[PDB]
């Protein structure tokens, strides 16, 4: 996207420790217009922990 | 995106149980083709189990 300077450094550390990071991520962090490193990643973890606990509710269905 | 038809109806259960969907995965599943509802279901969940597993990965920093 429209992406900043110091951001791209915390997606090269998540790149460097084999960390794929959702897209969705992405949207929600360059809207929060942070200014430093310690607070981007302080964001995505926010982030991840967020991701984290969503893709593990447990799903109703009509189905199975 | 340009959307199957009963992709759309399991995509309508996710929404019915307060589960978001990554846009990631929304991406990989019509990649798929996948011709069923079932085939559908299992597709996504395979994919928030490994979207969960992500998420979850530690993240190693030059910064703390």
């Amino acid at each position: 996207v429209n992406l900043s300077a110091c951001e791209v450094a915390v997606l090269d550390l998540y790149e460097q420790s084999n960390i794929r990071i959702p897209s969705d991520i992405i949207e929600d962090l360059v809207n929060q217009r942070l200014q430093s490193e310690q607070e981007v990643l302080n964001y995505i973890e926010t982030q991840r922990t967020y991701w984290k606990l969503e893709n593990q509710k447990k799903l109703y269905r009509g189905s199975l």
